[PDB]
């Protein structure tokens, strides 16, 4: 269908003959440069490439405001979810309406000039509340207050390039470039799956299946741009997504890579996926139980309610102009060999098998069998690479301050001890001096696979740091994680508690 | 580079505003209609999407008798190959200049209009010397001769649409749509690979190496079209084309098919190739021993010298405006295992294996083991899958003439006997009653494997519409493959030298 607002604002088209005059003024002296934060590039790059059409720069307070408590721009049209340029005081003060700004990539590679239209500071709490629902543990909230800056700059953009990638050049299509690819291949239905994650078996059958009661070609739209904390990272996740694509009927299916930003926004989210895949070309969309929810919070609350999104998105059925396909969730069936919509069999009547995230991450954790009824082999692998079992895992064993032995000493002999073992697993005692510089490679061995002895624990005003995923501490302290008997417990013994311990957690296998 | 002649020929964007107008043309009850020969829509369809450029229709006299002796369009356009559109004489009466027709497939779907400048009757006897060499088993001569109309028509094209193709709609991008997709992924050095053949580990390596050497990326672009008569179907290519591009380094390859139809000839092919992927937005090409060339003759000589090719290339190489990589073929070390250019070893001081099309195609016939150093393994199950060993070979028996015995009791003997053996090979006595509508079905059966019991032999003016494969005659006469001890040989002994014969020959295992 056409594009939300009736045009597709490919910025990057549009500004093809001022390319040159705009890359020469982002590189004057005197223009006033800012540099774009991780999110505002995957922003950017959807305003400048059309993806977040009818939108041409980022969101003033005007259509800011109708956004946060109306869910639309000022014109009335539908978009749910705010678009802003946050920066700091220090920079905000700088500007001022009119003022034509220079936005940058890594400091180096210049991307747009902004006209400011204005300069305002939000109140956050509102924002916080209305759009993503006020629970200080939602991601976008967090987010929100801890690192977005607190002066909005709403302003029109002009397109120098879009933000520079070197992975995966070919899959990251572009609205006006899906369109054609689609055009090229007469597809005139084509149903988008939006996803964050690994795709198994029955993701493949749910899509096909839509594929079939829409009578559409099918378009994996997976996000690459920044996606729950937590997510597994989209080069594993592409992988494993070109790996699944080949396991479609020929000529159904099609693989393009979304730099989207999620928020994790629900049901409002929800709305802005089917705006963002009409304008990338999509006729058709699946919106997901908890579609683009983070889930439950510390309470264990929801977030959302299972069906907010899919009921968000029907509200705004006649306005929205791409059809929303039915969410049939599959599961395996044992005595039949076969995926069946979830809600065509009698629990209490017919058997059932499925994995639970949680029970794969097990698995996964301890090199466990995964069945092809679940996920396709050439995908298991791909995920066990990533993510190795304990075996193959790196981990940091840290001498606490209570220790009286000597730590030299004792550190001598993990290495010896560990080095008797083998699974080549490598092996260091590493001195960070609680300088910074070495603190940030502790998690680099780790997930290397490396075994590193800390002698000694690094100030507490750094323990941002480090990571602490398989950094274990040794101490007499009750929050350690390898309970020392006594500060000058001898050396041998606290070999074997070490060692005993690490078998205990998989790390070594005998 | 520019298109050859400076300007992309597209024609399909050309005249697409007089799309309508044409097509209701070309459905005008008064307009003289041709249904387009096979290669002919090869040849139109590249002319129509700009892969001949400069070419905008098929050679006129004047054009095409310059392409014969000079090489050259009247215009000193490099042109080698001439492309005409070839009629009977019943057609070429009711036509004469200006006279506008239009060119259809299949009898119901309209390609183009063709404008008409002139007709003529070629001397075929020149053209088979100077195009093509002269050699009567050039399959080019066999064509131009025994297939190919009379009379030539002359004239300029506008385009409706291209010829249509349901398989593989993604991968047969036109000129421009190549050089869109090369241009997103910010390709400029791009090196071309021509092929009618399955690809094997030495193709990959010796593509990447030009990869390397020539600092660009890869562009495997098969032929697709006609290619040499008894080559592997393109279906069977395309999958293993499909296959082996997953086996280059990521972002390095592009897989893209030719609706070429190839003359096999030589190294005027070579140039023309050249010329053709210049169109196709590559920047490099490589053109091998004996290029595009067909082998040689029954009386065992060469069609053409194995460097004809690259020197005829390299004479026109100040001209072609595409850079023309050296062919350096690569041989596999066992004692190294790796691949190396055969350029650099020496024969008689270092070990090199290497498996013949000949010894690769007797291995698939016995269901023989064929090494991964030789080719992936994916791509030859791929092979053995439309190529089956012999126990998985249908056939036909057909009793011939001579037989006195009763005719009903030896079919049903021999259906009945082989009925007994295992392997799930399918067995039919099949009466043809000298019906071409039942003997055109003879192959299909043994191309689907079965067997096939033959009572009686069709006359000799039907031969033609039998392919031979597989087929064998029981007779007593002396051209028979399982010959007859007398014409009223007991049935039970003639059973038994059926099934002896077939099992030497692999179609049962015991
Ligand atoms: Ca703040
Ligand atoms: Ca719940
Ligand atoms: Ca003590
Ligand atoms: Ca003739
Ligand atoms: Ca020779
Ligand atoms: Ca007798
Ligand atoms: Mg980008
Ligand atoms: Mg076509
Ligand atoms: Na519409
Ligand atoms: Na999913
Ligand atoms: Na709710
Ligand atoms: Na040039
Ligand atoms: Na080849
Ligand atoms: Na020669």
């Amino acid at each position: 269908p056409a594009p939300h607002g009736g045009i597709l604002q490919d910025l990057i088209a549009r500004d093809a003959l001022k390319k040159n005059e705009l890359l020469s003024e982002a590189q004057s002296s005197d223009i006033l440069v800012w540099n774009l934060t991780p999110r505002q590039l995957c922003d950017i790059e959807l305003i400048l490439n059309g993806g977040f059409s009818p939108l041409t720069g980022f969101l003033n307070e005007n259509d800011y405001s109708s956004v946060v408590t109306d869910s639309r721009l000022a014109d009335g049209t539908l978009w749910t979810i705010p678009i802003t340029l946050d920066v700091d005081e220090a920079f905000a003060n700088q500007i001022k309406p009119d003022t034509r700004i220079a936005l940058f990539q890594d400091d180096e590679i210049p991307i747009a000039i902004l006209t400011v239209q204005d300069v305002y500071k939000p109140n956050k709490t509102i924002e916080a509340e209305k759009v993503f629902r006020g629970d200080p543990e939602h991601p976008a909230i967090s987010y929100l207050f801890n690192v977005a800056g607190d002066y909005y700059v709403g302003g029109s953009l002009e397109a120098i390039q879009l933000p520079q990638h070197y992975d995966y050049p070919g899959l990251r299509k572009t609205p006006a470039q899906l369109r054609l690819e689609f055009q090229s291949r007469q597809w005139d239905r084509v149903v988008a799956f939006q996803t964050r994650n690994p795709m198994h078996r029955a993701h493949r059958e749910l899509t096909v299946r839509a594929a079939r009661e829409a009578n559409a070609k099918v378009l994996i739209h997976p996000v690459v741009g920044l996606t729950k904390p937590g997510d597994i990272d989209h080069h594993t996740r592409v992988r494993v997504y070109q790996e699944i694509i080949k396991r479609y009927p020929n000529g159904i299916a099609f693989l393009s890579l979304l730099p989207l930003a999620m928020r994790m926004s629900g049901d409002r989210e929800a709305v802005w996926h089917a705006i963002i895949r009409k304008n990338y070309g999509a006729s058709h969309f699946i919106v997901g139980r908890d579609h683009a929810g983070p889930g439950k919070n510390s309470k264990g609350v929801d977030f959302y309610g299972p069906y907010d999104a899919q009921e968000l998105v029907e509200s705004y059925k006649h306005e929205l102009d791409i059809e929303v396909v039915p969410f049939r969730m599959v599961t395996y069936l044992p005595d039949e060999d076969r995926y069946a919509p979830i809600d065509q069999i009698d629990t209490t009547k017919t058997r059932t098998l499925n994995i639970s995230g949680t029970e794969l991450r097990r698995r996964l954790r301890v090199g466990g069998e995964i069945p092809e009824w679940f996920s396709y082999p050439e995908v298991v692998k791909i995920l066990r690479e990533s993510n190795p079992p304990r075996p193959k895992q790196g981990f940091s064993i840290v001498l606490g301050n209570s220790l009286t032995v000597s730590r030299e000493q004792l550190s001598i002999a993990l290495l010896s001890t560990f080095l008797q073992f083998g699974g080549g697993r490598y092996y260091k005692i590493f001195e960070h001096n609680n300088k910074t510089e070495l603190l940030s490679l502790i998690q680099d061995f780790i997930g290397s696979g490396s075994g590193l002895i800390i002698p000694n624990q690094w100030e507490d005003d750094k323990d941002s740091v480090v990571g602490k995923q398989n950094v274990y501490l040794l101490d007499t302290s009750s929050s350690a994680d390898i309970q020392l008997e006594s500060a000058d417990e001898p050396i041998s013994h606290i070999v074997q508690k070490v060692v005993l311990f690490l078998e205990d957690n998989g790390f070594f296998v005998f």
